[PDB]
DNA sequence: CCGACGTCGCATCAGC
DNA sequence: GCTGATGCGA
DNA sequence: GTCGG
């Protein structure tokens, strides 16, 4: 946290744009900043020296510059003083709630956890759950509770066939001693890219979780992807766990590199990734890495053996996901 | 300066 | 019901 | 909001 405070700014500045202005191209563009500047190894002592580095233009080294000589922003204190600004803000913390949704909120005069709770039927299923949990989803979840939640999740994939392969993703993998939720990459051999040989798939492995009630809740639900709810569970005179955010991919087997590498982020870092292939004349997704060609079409999906294949074709030197915290 | 600036899954809705 | 766009999130 | 061509 060398420079905690400046990166503290920035990424409020980017929530701002995100829910407020409905501008993610600022958005994307303070996060950016706030992320090269996290890694920065110096206490930035000017905007000067901070312009220096990439995604760092003037208006970022313009505020560097005010926050350093007062330790505010002007501009977000005003932000933080607007009532429409604050309310939308407030509402988007609510998962289903997005920029949209919570402006409309707010025209309708509800703008408070209060309003949320007297209006449960004017939000959406996902919503609902995100109102629900909202304590609990603000919450850190300790490395210590991941890996019970690891070995829960592990051992009942294993009670329904044994070949599947489940692999906790995320900043878990990241090896971060905190994490947000959990994120779980699952394979079996019958789903690959050629082939779907057996149906619910990832529908059997849910409803295992559920029956031990471990999956409380749904947000959404698809064939390969779910995102839901959980909840660890607790000893006898034992105050309860909160309940978790947790996602769930299949991903074909032949394709679990990719997978992997999308799965383990981070998102900026997946970004940025991205990004670099496109320069380089490929593109990345969590199944293939493809050229591109003059034209602009991706080609045929390319081989790959392992995750340092994919940085591989990129001219990236390899990155242990340790090392991919952006 | 100006056009690009990651990529996709699921829920929901408008139009037909 | 289908198609395609939009919102939201990973 | 930043910046490579
Ligand atoms: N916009 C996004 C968001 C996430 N992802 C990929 C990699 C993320 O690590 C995988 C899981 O998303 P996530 O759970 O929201 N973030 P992550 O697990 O890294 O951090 P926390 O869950 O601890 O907050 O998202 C992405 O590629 N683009
Ligand atoms: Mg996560
Ligand atoms: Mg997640
Ligand atoms: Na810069
Ligand atoms: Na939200």
């Amino acid at each position: 946290t060398l420079n905690g405070g400046i990166t503290d700014m920035l990424t409020e500045l980017a929530n701002f744009e995100k829910n407020v202005s409905q501008a993610i191209h600022k958005y994307n563009a303070y996060r950016k900043a706030a992320s090269v500047i996290a890694k920065y190894p110096h206490k930035i002592k000017s905007g000067a020296e901070a312009k220096k580095l990439p995604g760092v233009g003037t208006k970022i080294a313009e505020k560097i510059d005010e926050f350093l000589a007062t330790g505010k922003l002007r501009k977000l204190e005003k932000i933080r003083q607007d009532d429409t600004s604050s309310s939308i803000n407030f509402l988007t913390r609510v998962s289903g709630i997005g920029p949209s949704a919570a402006r409309k909120f707010v025209d309708e005069g509800i703008k408070t956890l209060e309003d949320l709770r007297k209006n449960e039927d004017k939000l959406n299923h996902h919503q609902r759950i995100g109102l629900k949990y909202f304590g609990d989803f603000e919450k850190r979840i300790p490395r210590e509770e991941m890996l019970q939640m690891q070995d829960i999740v592990l051992n009942e994939v294993k009670k329904v066939d044994s070949e599947y392969i489940a692999t906790v993703c995320g900043s878990f993998r990241r090896g971060a001693e905190s994490s947000g939720d959990m994120d779980v990459l699952l394979t079996h051999p019958s789903f690959t890219s050629e082939s779907t040989k057996q149906p619910k798939l990832l529908h059997q492995v849910v409803e295992q979780l559920q029956k031990v009630h471990f999956i409380t809740d749904t947000l959404s639900k698809g064939e390969t992807k779910f995102m839901g709810v959980c909840q660890l569970p607790s000893k006898n005179d034992e105050k309860e766990y909160p309940h978790r955010r947790i996602d769930i991919r299949l991903i074909p087997k032949d394709q679990y590199y990719c997978g992997v590498l999308y799965f383990t982020g981070s998102d900026i870092f997946n970004k940025n990734m991205r990004a670099h292939a496109l320069e380089k004349g490929f593109t990345i997704n969590e199944y293939t890495i493809r050229p591109l060609g003059v034209t602009g079409v991706a080609g045929e999906p390319l081989p790959v053996d392992s995750e340092k294949d994919i940085f591989d074709y990129i001219q990236w030197k390899y990155r242990e996901p340790k090392d991919r915290s952006e």
